[PDB]
């Protein structure tokens, strides 16, 4: 066990980089252990693998729903980056703050940082580069909920000709945005063509779970608007579905989970998987999740008939929205949003600003 | 070098099966070879090995421009499959049937004996085989030069369905087919979003020539009617030239070359390859292929300013196609076309045949 000091220090920089293989490959506590091990034996001057131990703990913490800590360590690794000239790591932290902003409900600061990167990408000249992609596809993200919905489509449409060189399976993710505008357009004819292009690629290879719901995310929300309920069931009994246990990387899957099951009437379940990820939204802080929570239960209770727990989970995420600027989530829930949007501002009781959200809402619809 | 006959027999079995491997990798020369080595072996009784290799020596007649003959064994292989209900076999070969029909510009007997396969499919519940796409793409093939288009393009959407379990890189020749049909209708932006997805298959696959030249058809069209020399340049800089040598074979990529020296301004080299392919197809009686050569020889003169030569060819191509029945391969030439074809009219000379295509292609293109 005796080695040249630098063969330890260059196993060191191997434990980093295992470190980030590991959480690449969804192990957060070998992740952790490595990354730890790591930085203890890394000396100043070996700042590369010191950048990414640091990256990966970010991604830990991320992992772990300490958002707040998360930030810090990605922080203090954009500006290590920043210092040595590693890019790829200096976007990578950008894209993940946001990420992590968005989550929050802070829109406008996931706006501002997603700027950071642009800035970034074009002072370095990094706009051909796979990462790319990523930051176009959570920038059309943000868009979307902000129902800007041209620019929504054009930022996804930039990030599959970032990947025009790559297989076909790496568009999934921008191809599912590229129905999530189609659907929130009420461009059913469009939606169904692009999802016939998402489902070839989900039969064409292995991906990871995330991109495997947010594909499905598309797909259910699309079989709820044909009513297709015999494929909303095929899929629900043969959909992955893991214990959320107070996992808010979980909330994604189990909305599509809920969203189906309201679809075919087991309320029930529905709404207690709903209650589960609101607890876990409420405890941190995740403003988005809760929103489009909100938005299922409203679904929930108005298809099952209990008008007035509808109405108050509708005027809940109406509220809500006032911080998170949701727009599209609501939309896509087309004529029953309608109806009970129509309903509230005729009353004439809603306070001023979601009586302008509503109004809007009831544009984007019709 | 004695065994058991079954093993002899066994073997010519297997020479068979490598002849068809054998045309299917472009080597018709050993394909042959090893068809008739296996043929003089195989008694009555071992009757799957004898279709495989009377269907090949069809294949390689096919090759070699002996159309007749292939046709008459095509007939043998699919009258010896149906006798022992090998409904693949008998499928390829009416398939393969029609190819030659089409090439011969006998497009109304084509269409029969496409229908005959899609009796047969309906009749052995053949529906969602591969080789259903093939069908649907010849059909869509026909379809299109009658300039039925939407029924061509519903042809072709429904071979991505067949296909739709298999990697999107199987779609190649579908979706250059829906192209063909965005490029007739001068449907450019579809094209161009259609385009992105066909140049992205074919950077990620090895693919066989034809069906290289197939979507780079296209590709050339679209450039032309878009102008794009700088890309038309590059294409034609790196695209394979292999030498033509009296091989009907290569007509189709020899007139994707001709088209790209055209738009380009090489009239003098495009002219000698367009004579070059007019010689071979008059041999053979392709009139398929002579009307589309017209019609590129005509784009050509017209480019060039050559008014007399540009009105000469038209007038062949127009009467031509009196027998052909093509209508798009004249449409997707556009304004030239139609200033050419609007001259014609005025003259009042066009017999009525040729009148009657000039005021529908007119048309089509307005």
């Amino acid at each position: 066990e005796i080695k040249d000091i630098r063969e330890d220090t260059m196993h060191a920089e191997f434990n980093a980089l295992r470190a980030q293989v590991a959480i690449n490959d969804g192990n957060p506590d070998e992740a952790e252990r490595l990354a730890k091990l790591a930085l203890e034996e890394l000396p100043p001057g070996w700042f590369y693998s010191r950048i990414v131990a640091t990256s990966v703990l970010g991604e830990v913490l991320h992992c772990k729903g300490e958002l707040t800590r998360s930030l810090a360590l990605m922080q203090q690794t954009e500006q290590m980056a920043r210092q040595h000239d590693v890019w790829h790591y200096a976007l990578w932290s950008l894209i993940q703050q946001s990420e992590i902003l968005f989550a929050q409900g802070f829109l406008q600061t996931a706006w501002e940082t997603q700027e950071k990167a642009f800035q970034l990408i074009n002072e370095q000249h990094l706009e051909q580069l796979p990462m790319h992609e990523f930051l176009v596809r959570i920038r059309a993200q943000l868009l979307w909920a902000w129902a800007r919905l041209d620019e929504a489509e054009a930022s996804a449409r930039s990030g599959i000709e970032v990947l025009s060189s790559y297989q076909p399976q790496q568009q999934l993710q921008c191809l599912a945005m590229l129905i999530q505008c189609s659907l929130a357009r009420g461009d059913l004819d469009n939606a169904r063509s692009q999802l016939n292009r998402l489902e070839n690629l989900l039969g064409n290879g292995k991906y990871h779970s995330d991109w495997i719901s947010n594909a499905n995310k598309v797909r259910v929300i699309y079989w709820q608007m044909t009513g297709d309920k015999a494929a909303a069931a095929n899929w629900l009994r043969h959909t992955a579905k893991p214990e959320f246990a107070n996992n808010h990387f979980l909330q994604g899957q189990w909305r599509n989970i809920a969203r189906a099951q309201i679809l075919l009437g087991e309320f029930e379940p529905a709404e207690i998987v709903l209650e589960e990820l609101n607890e876990n939204a409420r405890s941190l802080r995740l403003m988005s999740d809760l929103n489009r929570n909100l938005l299922l239960l409203n679904q929930l209770y108005w298809q099952a008939g209990r008008k007035s727990d509808a109405q108050r989970v509708l005027l809940d995420a109406l509220k809500l929205a006032n911080r998170t600027g949701f727009i599209s989530h609501f939309v896509i829930e087309g004529e029953a949003m309608a109806q009970q949007l129509r309903q509230l501002i005729q009353l004439n009781t809603l306070p001023e600003l979601e009586q302008h959200r509503a109004q809007r809402i009831l544009r984007e619809i019709n």
